[PDB]
């Protein structure tokens, strides 16, 4: 009984936030790097969350395992290949994964992440590796998968390189650019590196998406929409607080990448108030359901579909409708996007 047993489309899910607990254990032992636990079960409880934390508290979880992956080509390519497999079983036909290429490299990276020792896995080298694994998984499982490179809010200096990686791997799995990281950092959406990269994304034709409103105020969403020029808004829950900006985003048809379970676990959604998605459903807004970081939220695309069905009262029509919108809002090229839409309709009949 999986709430929605039909093809699906996921526009918001981090790759480094969706790794099997078994592969983390495998590379921790093979590299001799420590892990908080030596059992996928105990490793699932240390890395996972059961109750709400905060954006900066949940982001630390990564410190536990990113060092086991970062720097290893074999691991980077493997996690990308298994990610597809995961989404293939979930009944997802098209996905757009997002990850920071700089956080997985150990060479040519401004501030070395995870106290690594210089190596040869460059950032350009990780977009390639992830492209290979994603492509293999595509031939092996049968689902389309494209990627989205992220700009980290705290590291603006990296931003322009992310833009160059996007231009270089355009369509070669890379279809867009994103701005993730700690949203609580004041004025991070305005740092010049980010602003400049997005200005370059607008003139070079690189799609854009921006994590905003997940935990910040409406001003942040307003900056992602007017100054950064997003085409999609990651989360955008708090947007409803500024009635004017919300009704205008509802008019332009802005797409809101929603992640329900994740908003409860990061604290982006007070469980006493009505979830912004309920208002997105009642207003017939353009939005998709996503998983964000299944490994840390101990979830699966189904989790989110069950959470909206049981609470919030979501029906199957709404599930087929928000998925058709996600396919329309995807960053696929027209031709491929048409095929995607041709597929869901045939399967939704
Ligand atoms: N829920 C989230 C909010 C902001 N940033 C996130 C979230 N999930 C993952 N990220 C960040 O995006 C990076 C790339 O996936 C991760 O290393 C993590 O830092
Ligand atoms: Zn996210």
């Amino acid at each position: 009984t999986p709430a929605f047993n039909k093809p699906k489309v996921e526009l918001h899910v981090h790759l480094d936030g969706a790794i099997k607990p078994e592969t983390i254990l495998y590379f921790g032992k093979k590299r001799g790097i420590a892990l908080p636990a030596d059992t996928v079960e105990e490793l699932r409880n240390i890395i996972g969350m059961d109750k709400p934390l905060s954006l900066p508290g949940f982001l630390a979880k990564f410190d536990y395992y990113m060092p086991v992956i970062a720097g290893c080509r074999e691991a980077i390519k493997r996690i990308a290949y298994e990610f597809v497999e995961m989404k293939a079983k979930e009944g997802v036909v098209y996905v757009e994964v997002r990850y920071s290429p700089h956080l997985l490299a150990n060479s040519k990276v401004d501030p070395m992440p995870w106290n690594q020792t210089e190596g040869d896995v460059t950032p350009d080298d990780v977009v390639d590796l992830v492209n290979q694994g994603l492509q293999e998984g595509e031939q092996a499982f049968g689902i389309k998968v494209r990627s989205i490179l992220c700009c980290m809010r705290h590291q603006p200096s990296w931003s322009l390189e992310v833009l160059e990686l996007c231009k270089k791997y355009n369509q070669k799995t890379v279809v867009a650019m994103d701005l993730a990281g700690d949203e609580t950092i004041e004025g991070s959406s305005l740092f010049p590196g980010h602003v400049e990269a997005y200005e370059g994304a607008v003139k070079n034709g690189i799609h854009r998406t921006v994590h905003a409103g997940e935990v910040g105020s409406p001003e942040v969403v307003r900056e992602a929409v007017d100054i950064l020029k997003t085409e999609r808004v990651g989360h955008g829950y708090h947007t409803i607080e500024d009635e004017a900006l919300y009704n205008r985003l509802l008019k332009e048809n802005m797409h809101f990448e929603v992640c329900p379970w994740s908003s409860y676990l990061t604290g982006a959604w007070d469980p006493k108030t009505t979830h912004a998605v309920v208002r997105f459903k009642n207003d017939k807004a353009n939005y998709s359901l996503n998983t964000d970081d299944p490994l840390i939220f101990k979830s699966t695309l189904d989790t989110d579909y069950q959470m909206t069905k049981k609470d919030m009262g979501f029906t199957e029509e709404e599930f087929k409708r928000l998925n058709i919108n996600a396919a329309k809002s995807s960053f696929l090229p027209e031709e491929e996007k048409k095929e995607l839409l041709e597929r869901l309709y045939r399967e939704y009949q």
